[PDB]
């Protein structure tokens, strides 16, 4: 037993991390086969980053302007091109550590692991959710751009995130690995801001099931509620609507615990209306919304990856 | 910016994880050079685990009773011996992925990363602290024994934990890699229980500094306190005494924020006496004690590892 914010083992992604330097700018790249992927603002300098035109900036570049270092070994750039907000540097060496992989784009509410990197060297790994407002609450310092987010499914790495910037509230924005931003953000210095967020209701319910599985039961009650009556309360507390698909996805956890989904909704209702009364759930004094139903089943059952 | 519970990149440890099967029991082993380390209760069966004598059990064993699988490749056991509560299986192949490593024993209050594993396959990674009562609040299911805890220092893996069991409160107990238990626990089925815990005061202060660094300032105040007067309040709320060494270790974070350690103690005092009043610190509604001063400096500064 126990329930922890758990990341995927990072080894398969560590073997892909490289350092990309162009001019004064150094950041991380992702080396898969003979391509290195990195944020396109590497071609920028401190006065270029105000309002740049990357197509104009990139034609002025040469292959030899791009210094790529994989550990203590320098990779020769033999081609370059831009794909939306990422750069693809073609190198003369295929990464022998390339895992089986996919480029996937995730949905708000879904979770992934982040391998934070500086100078092409991995620093730490942690779990993130894509917020409803398409930001992530990460931990990123200068030099972390190009760090990637991912999930692992048996042996296959699904890359879903490349880090690009921090917003003024301290949250983070980035792209999928095709270079398309998550949310209404651009890789320029403007007055961009996150904008309003909501709480991921289905995830909170998943976590309440995790709690019951782990022996926290004090918030359970004999009452029930209809889906519509729950959603009236959800809206008042800035929770997203729960759909019948959410109810269906919570079926397995319902069945394992014997607690009907709508019953657990009544519990959430009371928790929202009365608070916690000085008690905790799974060591938290707040309702936690960054575990998906999949995360709970994985951890509270024990799935591995080769 | 941002502050997350961050584990070390796990790749160096993933390359050491193997599966050890003896009779009906399967668990994880740690393969370094030509030795596989695993919990000695692998030599036990369901009626042996009540009150065993492992010396008697082990002389009855043959090398060929031990099935060791590194991925899809079977390692020939050529020797075995017991070291306290771990078994050392000598194998005919040195692990070509052996990192530079040390076996270290950690102190209560210190943190480490856990690579949770099943059947020799890594499942997830997460950060743990050694509680003052020598338990860890982990996430471990059947088959997880032999999973190891570790820290990484540049390129060197310091192994500090091997998982052995779960206590009746859902917390976890294990050994260092010399096979000596953390705390007053034995690898047998008895009525063992955790016993009383305390909150790691120096870590809470470290986390308050992390919060200030990240823009959470509402809990700051103009008051100060003496170390003795703080420790009188600490004892009342079941916090460990703060020592002058703790104060010294918090110096750098004090200097970075301009908040004297004893000033931050006055803030902690008020937080303990008034609670949080519906506010949060770094996304938590409780005082967090599983980040060390080192963890805060590492994350709030950006140290990496090769
Ligand atoms: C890339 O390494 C960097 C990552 C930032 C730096 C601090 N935390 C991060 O996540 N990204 C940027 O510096 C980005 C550059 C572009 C606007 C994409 C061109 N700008 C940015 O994040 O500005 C906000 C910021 C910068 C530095 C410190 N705090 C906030
Ligand atoms: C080893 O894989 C296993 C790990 C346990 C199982 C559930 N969570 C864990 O951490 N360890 C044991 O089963 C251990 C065996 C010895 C007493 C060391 C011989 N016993 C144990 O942990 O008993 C408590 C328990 C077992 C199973 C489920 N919940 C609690």
């Amino acid at each position: 037993s126990g329930f922890r914010k758990m990341a995927f083992p990072s080894g398969k992604v560590e073997g892909c991390m490289v350092q990309v330097t162009c001019g004064t700018t150094t950041l991380n790249g992702l080396w898969l086969d003979d391509v290195v992927y990195c944020p396109r603002h590497v071609i920028c300098t401190s006065e270029d980053m105000l309002n740049p035109n990357y197509e104009d900036l990139l034609i002025r570049k040469s292959n030899h302007n791009f210094l790529v270092q994989a550990g203590n070994v320098q990779l020769r750039v033999i081609g370059h091109s831009m794909q939306n907000c990422v750069l693809k540097l073609k190198v003369d060496t295929a990464n022998p550590k390339t895992p089986k992989y996919k480029f996937v784009r995730i949905q708000p509410g879904q979770t992934f692991s982040v391998l934070a990197c500086y100078n092409g060297s991995p620093s730490g790994v942690y779990q993130c959710a894509m917020r409803p407002n398409f930001t992530i609450k990460g931990s990123f310092l200068n030099g972390s751009c190009g760090s990637v987010g991912f999930n692992i499914d048996y042996d296959c790495v699904s890359f879903c995130y490349m880090h690009h910037m921090e917003l003024p509230t301290g949250v983070h924005a980035g792209t999928d690995l095709e270079g398309n931003f998550y949310g209404p953000f651009v890789d320029r210095q403007t007055a961009q801001a996150a904008g309003t967020d909501t709480t991921i209701t289905v995830n909170v319910l998943a976590w309440l099931y995790a709690a019951v599985i782990n022996g926290d039961r004090w918030f359970l009650n004999r009452f029930t509620t209809t889906l519509n009556d729950f959603n009236l309360v959800a809206m008042k507390y800035n929770y997203e609507p729960l759909t019948q698909d959410h109810v269906d996805i919570l079926g397995p956890l319902s069945a394992q615990t014997g607690i009907a989904v709508l019953d657990m909704c009544a519990s959430l209702k009371e928790l929202l209306q009365n608070g916690m009364n000085g008690r905790t759930i799974l060591g938290s004094a707040l309702l936690e919304d960054e575990f998906t139903p999949f995360d709970v089943v994985r951890q509270c059952s024990g799935v591995t990856f080769q």
